[PDB]
């Protein structure tokens, strides 16, 4: 509503795949998420849902934003806005949109939201060879993932002024809040192959062999009865909140290469640390003095990217993402020039 000009045209073609995130982070001065969540949260009326007012909303958008550090290139309040942009795009697709429920489109934007809340720049690894005091805490398992969902939690109920879940049944609230804990601890590293495999397996094979037999009504219902039970819900909700925190390789190419570099110079300033301070080296690769980022990215793309990409593709089906994919993995092969 109280939107300024340049900010309020920064999120105008915004239900598009094809949004400038990074003049939205110029025109907030870095409070995107502020300004990208209550238009997100309103369009998908989650406040109606939740039964929240909108300055609920507000103290609690600008709390966890608060939260989120400005110092990390990558890991700050604009990726978690880039990412709550990718899950309410695939909140949008058809295939979502008839297979999960309005609770569920309710936990991924939410999720997406404070997904890495007071992320250190650091990874997993680092924070228990350094001897970090969430190392212990949550005993070398989880450590970040566990530490986003329980401080965005301890914010959100621990002030009745940022509380956007105190009106709702409390039956409801335990199966939102559960979604949300689920959907934050899917986005962890180890479990990518183990998440993935279920996926095409649960999911991908058994719908390629219904559409093999035919499209029929009642085959139609058998369909919707496989993939809507509580368990590939989940399943794809896992998919859905991992696609949105690694879409950046299937962005327009300025914004591909800005992301590439924000992250690549996260893992080089933890990489002189791990030198600095004397401790074991857990990504060697990721150095400022020998890395090729062009060459990175096109590893980074193949090993993890294209697969979890290809099965979400085969879903969802999202061309522009795929056509963007080919496009930046070319880019990053034409860099060798020699
Ligand atoms: C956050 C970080 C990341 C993502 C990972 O994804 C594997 C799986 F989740 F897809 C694994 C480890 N770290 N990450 C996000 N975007 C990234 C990108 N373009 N390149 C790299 Cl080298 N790491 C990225
Ligand atoms: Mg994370
Ligand atoms: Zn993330």
């Amino acid at each position: 509503d109280d939107v300024p000009p340049r900010i309020a045209r920064a999120m105008e073609n915004e239900e598009y795949w094809d949004f400038d995130i990074f003049e939205l982070e110029a025109a907030t001065h870095n409070r995107p998420l502020i300004y990208l969540g209550l238009k997100m949260f309103a369009r998908f009326g989650i406040c109606e849902f939740l039964h929240c007012s909108e300055s609920t909303l507000r103290s609690w958008l600008q709390i966890i934003e608060a939260n989120y550090h400005s110092s990390n290139p990558y890991h700050n309040s604009t990726h978690s806005a880039d990412v709550l942009h990718a899950t309410a795009y695939f909140l949008s697709k058809e295939r979502i949109k008839e297979t999960l429920d309005p609770i569920d489109e309710v936990a991924a934007l939410i999720a997406a939201t404070i997904h890495d809340v007071d992320h250190p720049g650091r990874t997993n690894s680092f924070l228990c060879n350094a001897g970090s005091e969430l190392a212990i805490l949550y005993n070398d398992t989880a450590v970040l993932e566990s530490h986003h969902a329980a401080l965005a939690f301890q914010l959100t109920t621990g002030d009745d002024k940022c509380n956007i879940f105190k009106n709702m049944e409390r039956n409801d609230y335990r199966t939102l809040r559960q979604g949300i804990i689920d959907m934050v601890l899917a986005t962890e590293m180890t479990k990518h192959f183990e998440h993935v495999n279920k996926f095409v397996n649960s999911i991908n094979k058994p719908l390629a062999t219904l559409e093999e037999n035919g499209e029929t009504d009642k085959n139609q219902e058998v369909i919707n009865t496989m993939l809507r039970t509580p368990e590939n819900r989940t399943l794809i909700k896992r998919m859905l909140i991992k696609c949105a925190d690694v879409s950046n390789p299937c962005r327009p190419l300025q914004y591909c290469i800005e992301w590439a570099a924000r992250i690549s110079e996260e893992y080089f300033s933890q990489t002189d640390e791990e030198k600095q301070q004397g401790l074991p080296v857990v990504m060697p690769v990721f150095d400022r003095n020998t890395c090729s980022i062009p060459k990175s990215q096109i590893s980074f793309i193949d090993y993890f990217i294209t697969d979890m990409f290809d099965a979400w593709d085969a879903f969802v089906d999202l061309p522009d993402l795929m056509q963007h994919l080919d496009n930046n993995f070319k880019y990053w092969k034409g860099l060798d020039e020699m």
